[PDB]
């Protein structure tokens, strides 16, 4: 009987000062590697993006909460490992662009094209491209997508919407932003109200302000996006309690969470990061946000309820599952809002792999959609821009920088990454990929036509 | 009849600008992953560091010199990857330091144990621990050190010596800062004292100028290194003609090039980044370094012939080849220097593949000691470091940042970074690893004890 294995520990394996007490490994994994590939075709497939995650923010929050010898029980656990790249492309020359946005590699990976910084399912030439989550639904399989973030944001809106800019959240962003997607002017429509057409069985996050707005033209003009949402049949939830009630999401009712205004609440508080700040400052403990909610459902219980809703179609389903402030609190020069968020992931992966061990038919796999500013630098670092001394589980000190930008927002870079997997099609991520090789390997795992 | 296959080639598929253009994959890589894996022992070890050369760094070169849909023939085409980590610990409290020098992470490698920042070949207790070389040698297997550094610095020193700080160079820099090493007060010597005693048969290098130094005591007290070297038997060897002329390297006639007084020459030369660089100043072009040579080796040259003369023992041999100004430049914010030096390693990378491809039990590994500084950022990108335009092969410009030290030279950084192998035993290099479990891979895949 073959069954696939997760790295069930790669902590440090005893005492690390000692020989070989640091080791991760406890013997020869050949035999783990080839128990670990399989051609089989995937039932289902859970993406799991941590947005900004490059291998920096995996390494600095793994030294802050669980030490470095210690070990992400989900980050760390997928077996096949690569690094892919993620660079966008010049508008108007079609030539590499090397730093990409949130907008252009979502819609790589979800539609196997490269396109331009700001681009949501559109290529250089403003040409839609059909996304994963739609073929998914035209092949009949159930479909979900969960963020932290608005669901009108970059990463999950790739997913369901195509307009030649990501800020064309709703009908009067649309309108001025992108005339030729506006409703009124004969487009498909804004982010949300495409969000709404594409109807996937099960839709959580942030982002009820937007659906405020009022169409400007169609069947539903005059009203909400919120109104439309009930009239054309959705079950809207806004809190945990609600969440949980849900006991089936489909095509008949599907499901749309809307849990905070913006973005859902970050796990945990911290000061922001200052010049000198590991020479001039105290070390800082990180601490729980008060505010995150016993009401407002933690990543991982999406995670759950979403896997829960989905599994009931025999078909099979894909689920994308965004952490979607490890990004904006490392654009904030904020370690603890950032590394909260990587931990959050780890817990939402940790879910999403104990489906899978038992399913046996899911791929699951885990990457950034490209890298970010933070970086680890010595205690004793006198750097140009802003730092943070922070006291780590092992009782030591990580110094964290963020020196990219001048201005108020620390930036993206285009290092290449981390991606990794378990289950039927893993392989595929193994060696150096692209982001847009992500779209064929999941598109192929499903079968998909 | 079984082979394993070498990633032939991960460039871009087509037009990037099109649908399906820029993958890197033509169909399922399940069947070639399982063509890679296998727990026959391996015969030869060829250990390939790129000092400094974290994913970053990688991600740099290959925008810049194959352009960002190219492919490294050698650096990315091992099939078997991984993440490392590779934190050092803190002499006083035995705790983890974050981030290392390349004296702790060459001893993690070569010893299987962490170590404090600039001990070589010591645990914190300063106890010396046998490295991989001193092993491999001891079983009767050849063995080989290859650097483009002073052959006195970190990384080639780490397999053959064993003192308190990696300042100690020779005599007299270890009278003063290694007293307890010091051969006049009953220690076993400077670094290069020990890499005349430690006997590998080959080492090739610079690091001349340390030579010239006289021992203090001992047998050949008076006379100088270069001398003892002379006596003891060493075919002293410093231009390519000479170590060409090599036709055996044994433990009869061990052979010694010393092609530098200090580091042997960078590849390519381009200005020092500078604040606003890539705003301020115009695009730049690498240029290849008038003074690199004709007389003076490649790392490529100087790994083919190391390969051609340990490759005569039918016991196998172990090679550490390291391409070390990548790190050098790194420190200096010099992009050209930088890049330059890795694509150097690449060709160094693609010799290895070769003979160990025709040969079939060589395990071939790729990695960095630690990652570094440098940063690919937005090209409008107002940071408060250095910046460097550079005008990549795509016709594209990148732009690079330097932005975590206000000193002179940048810092290291402490994100876990790839390892990559081809060969029996490589799967041990995948999924995450500690820096000092790659020392125990290669022991068990050379069956030493
Ligand atoms: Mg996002
Ligand atoms: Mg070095
Ligand atoms: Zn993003
Ligand atoms: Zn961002
Ligand atoms: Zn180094
Ligand atoms: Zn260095």
């Amino acid at each position: 009987t073959p069954e696939m294995p997760v790295l069930e520990n790669r902590a440090a394996q005893g005492d690390i000062t000692a020989p070989g007490g640091a080791r991760r490994l406890t013997g020869d994994q050949t035999a783990a590697l080839r128990d670990s590939l399989s051609d089989k075709p995937a039932k289902n497939i859970i993406l799991l993006i941590g947005d900004g995650m490059g291998d920096s923010e995996i390494t600095a929050a793994r030294n802050y909460a669980e030490g470095a010898g210690g070990f992400f029980k989900g980050i760390d656990a997928l077996p096949l490992t690569g690094q892919y790249t993620h660079y966008a492309l010049n508008k108007k020359t079609g030539k590499p662009d090397y730093v990409t946005d949130s907008a252009a590699s979502a819609t790589a990976w979800s539609t196997g094209v490269k396109t331009y910084n700001g681009a949501l399912g559109v290529d250089i030439h403003e040409k839609d491209h059909p996304t994963i989550l739609e073929m998914a639904k035209a092949a009949g399989l159930a479909t979900g997508n969960v963020s932290t973030a608005e669901l009108q944001d970059a990463t999950p809106a790739a997913l369901v919407a195509h307009v030649t800019s990501r800020k064309c959240y709703g009908p009067s962003a649309t309108s001025e932003k992108c005339p030729g997607n506006a409703l009124e002017k004969g487009g498909k429509g804004s982010i949300t109200e495409q969000l709404l057409n594409a109807r996937a069985d099960v839709t959580l996050g942030g982002g009820a302000k937007t659906f405020a707005e009022t169409a400007t033209a169609g069947e539903w003009q005059g009203k909400t996006l919120r109104e439309q949402a009930q009239a054309r049949g959705y079950q809207l939830v806004s809190d945990a309690a609600s969440l949980n009630s849900v006991t089936e999401a489909n095509q008949q009712k599907p499901l749309l969470g809307l849990f905070a205004d913006g973005n859902m609440p970050v796990r945990w508080l911290g000061p922001k990061a200052t010049y000198h700040g590991n020479i001039d400052k105290p070390a800082v403990t990180c601490t729980p946000n008060p505010q995150r909610n016993d009401s407002v459902p933690t990543l991982a219980q999406m995670t759950d309820k979403a896997i829960e809703l989905l599994s009931k179609n025999e078909k099979g389903f894909f689920l994308q599952v965004e952490g979607a402030s490890i990004d904006k609190q490392d654009h904030a020069a904020n370690p603890c809002g950032q590394i909260g968020e990587t931990v959050d992931l780890d817990e939402a992966v940790q879910r999403a792999l104990e489906f899978a061990k038992k399913e046996g038919n899911t791929l699951v796999i885990v990457t950034a959609d490209h890298a970010h500013a933070s970086q680890i630098v010595a205690p004793d670092t006198k750097a140009p821009g802003l730092t943070q001394a922070l006291n780590t589980k092992d009782g030591a000190v990580m110094v964290m920088s963020y020196g990219n930008s001048e201005e108020d927002s620390q930036e993206h870079t285009g290092s290449q990454l981390r991606i990794a997997a378990y289950g039927p099609h893993a392989a595929n991520v193994v060696g150096l990929t692209d982001q847009t090789d992500l779209f064929y390997t999941m598109k192929a795992a499903l079968g998909l036509k």
